[PDB]
């Protein structure tokens, strides 16, 4: 760990169904947060455990039926572990348990309420900027264009632990600078989203052997930060923020592009926002 | 200490998701075993002291203020719930199998040429639906209705949800008018029906369920399941499945955009999965190729 001696302050959030826990915690008595998340299964090791001597322990039995506790070998037992530090009071509201509320932002809404509170936030995207430099992750890209107005960097998410393609996730951050979101797309941007499509398709192809067609290629709206990037997911992997409410298909957002220039100007978006989130209050009210 | 048979052989995956650490394996024994495995949610005391002392992780990178690792954490931790049932019936490997699915983006000539014929080559019974709109069946089941014939629907609640929490919440709208089989055939004719359908059912959600219209999701699926026009209408916190971009389509989008540009959903290209097996995908890869 890059402190010691992790002393807990609050449980951020907590899902059984995701079996997934945000933990602030006080380090180097400074604030952390650290997740924790089970990892998918592996398919051909838990096989080959049961076919042997797994460590078994009969909860019930009900004829056909039966419920054991498992516990496998070390190899099996990975949990996902991701420290955010030093956090800043952001980190912790924003891993927060809340409710969402949805809302549907009109072209007028964004340019005089939304922009202006975006722009009035300091935002930081370090770690973006780390991989666009090569400052950090490097050699994780699987591809890049380099052209700094319609070029780009393929990298695994950080939610993607890499070990099985059931739930594989790349992102394709793009080189440019100042775009957003989707609300800043324009006809002019039609050559890089081609781009990140067919090249970042063709790139998985080739280094993990999956087919477009198992792929669902989306952008997030909102975004949770602000410079422009594409999700690329397997289908059946349930994707983060691949509901209706959320993501928009880059198939889709080109072609919407391709027969209204304004599409992203004009067109009301609709997505979630948190009860506690200052936005929220602002649309409401126009 | 041993499960009840020998030589657990995988025949297939039957179900998995990544997002909820649940995988559902079809194995023949010896003779139809399911076994189906879930990871546990943590036990917040063992990661806090676990985190405190001597833990095991592996660095997988880092990147300014973030790093994740691989945790092999000690026994308590690694809990998985291990259900089997043996032998399975073909009733049970029916009801954990979902084939796995393919992505295609269908053209308004693609519709046209190839998935409309396909679709009058079937015969499949709508009868249900019909009954529930003549009052014949579930008429105690609906929550509202709006009576008219052109711009009318019956409001149902799904039927796995029991209507014992908000939490999710699950009800459909099925309009009075017939013929109209789906997404494809929406026209600025039907936008009455689906103001009412969007505006009446989320004030009659309101009014029985005390639930507010910034907490719904309200949506058409893309296929269909059945081909007569029908909407549902979830809790957001209720992450159903047919929520995904890939099936699901907003009714409130689905109405403006018939708003400004009248032929939408005739012309443009509309993409939704299909499973591997599906006879109609196989048509649509041929006509694409
Ligand atoms: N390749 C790669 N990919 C990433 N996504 C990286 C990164 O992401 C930071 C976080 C920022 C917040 N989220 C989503 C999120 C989850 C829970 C709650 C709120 C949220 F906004 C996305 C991940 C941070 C640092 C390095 C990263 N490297």
């Amino acid at each position: 760990l890059p402190f010691s001696g992790f002393r807990l302050q609050k449980v951020l959030r907590e899902s059984a169904r995701d079996k997934i826990i945000f933990l602030h915690g006080k380090v180097n008595e400074e604030d952390a947060v650290v997740i924790l998340e089970k990892t998918p299964f592996q398919v051909e090791q838990v096989a080959q455990l049961l076919t042997g001597s797994p460590e078994l322990q009969l909860q019930f039995s009900n004829d056909i039926y039966s419920t054991y506790h498992l516990f496998p070998p070390r190899q099996l037992n990975d949990v996902k572990t991701t420290v955010v530090y030093p956090a800043t009071e952001k980190h912790l509201q924003k891993y927060l348990r809340q409710d969402l509320r949805l809302i549907r932002e009109t072209g007028d809404d964004y340019r005089n309420i939304t922009l202006p509170h975006l722009e009035s936030q300091s935002l930081s995207i370090q770690w973006v900027y780390n991989i666009l430099d090569k400052k950090a992750e490097a050699d994780r890209i699987v591809f890049e264009n380099p052209d700094p107005s319609d070029g780009f960097v393929l990298i695994p998410d950080l939610k993607w632990n890499q070990q099985q393609l059931d739930d594989l996730y790349l992102i394709a951050i793009c080189h440019r600078r100042g775009i957003r979101s989707l609300r800043d797309l324009t006809p002019e941007h039609l050559p890089l989203l081609r781009n990140i499509l067919h090249q970042g398709q063709e790139a998985i192809l080739q280094r993990y052997r999956m087919k477009g067609d198992h792929l669902r290629v989306y952008l997030h709206y909102l975004p949770s930060y602000y410079h422009l990037h594409v999700h690329f997911t397997a289908l059946g992997f349930e994707a983060p923020g691949s509901g209706v409410e959320r993501a928009h298909l880059l198939a889709e957002v080109i072609e919407n592009l391709e027969c209204d220039p304004r599409h992203y100007q004009q067109r009301t978006l609709t997505f979630a926002l948190r009860a506690d989130d200052p936005l929220l209050k602002l649309l409401q009210e126009a």
